[PDB]
């Protein structure tokens, strides 16, 4: 359990979607953080794959405002404290607005995978995943833009997947959390984009697994990765 509350760009912060304060007011804040339903600071399971909440989590709405970034700029992510048990992959993924992100139908968003980190070591199972590197790294996520891609706006959604009890059906934790970006450079790429409802099945071999037991691969979910 836990969210984005900020994010770092080029010399400031950008407040997160504080999904613990915001929903409590009839009048929150314009952010550039999609606001979200989920106060409980959960997960959307396999259950909820194939609906609207696996796009960019429960009940989510377009931020109002796009934060700016520099040519093959960073990004970073500060979660709230990610608990050592929730171990398993980060991943990030753009999908373009074609038009200002504050007013997408976010059903329509084709995104692809940008970055993906798994399992990291397995000497000790469960081992040492992207969810510990994020943790070493005091709950914060670096994200690169790539220099290679059309420049405009775009949906940065970026998740952990929690697999603690994911050797259950539908048991794996996501944990998506969507921000607007404003892509800037010379880029030309419009890489092959995935609707949200079909990024990850709860079936899926990084989805349905063991992690207490020795592992000799993790095959990280989603669509394959955009290499440039
Ligand atoms: C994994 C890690 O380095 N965590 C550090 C912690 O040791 C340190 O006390 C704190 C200081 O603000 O920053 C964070
Ligand atoms: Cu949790
Ligand atoms: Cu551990
Ligand atoms: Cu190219």
């Amino acid at each position: 359990h836990g969210f984005v509350q900020n994010i770092v760009i080029d010399g400031k912060n950008y407040g997160g979607y504080l999904v613990n304060q915001y929903p409590y007011m009839s009048n929150p804040p314009e952010v550039i953080a999609w606001s979200t339903t989920a106060t409980d600071l959960g997960f959307v399971d396999g259950t909820g794959y194939q609906t609207p909440d696996i796009i960019c989590h429960r009940g989510a709405k377009p931020g109002a405002l796009t934060a700016p970034v520099s040519p093959g700029g960073t990004v970073e992510l500060q979660w709230t404290p990610w608990p050592d048990s929730h171990h398993g992959p980060v991943i990030n993924y753009l999908a373009p607005c074609n038009g200002d992100c504050s007013t997408v139908d976010k059903t329509q968003l084709e995104f692809f995978k940008i970055a993906e980190s798994g399992l990291i070591n397995d000497d000790n199972p469960p081992g040492i995943w992207a969810s510990d590197n994020l943790i070493a790294a005091n709950n914060s996520w670096t994200v690169t833009i790539p220099t290679t891609i059309a420049p405009g706006n775009y949906v940065l959604r970026h998740e952990i997947i929690a697999l603690h009890s994911a050797q259950n059906q539908d048991g794996a934790q996501n944990y998506p959390q969507c921000i607007n970006l404003q892509v800037t450079g010379g880029g030309s790429d419009n890489p092959a984009g995935t609707l949200g409802t079909a990024l990850y099945h709860d079936t899926d071999p990084g989805i349905l697994i063991n992690i207490y037991q020795k592992l000799s691969s993790y095959i990280i979910p989603g669509p394959p990765l955009y290499t440039g």
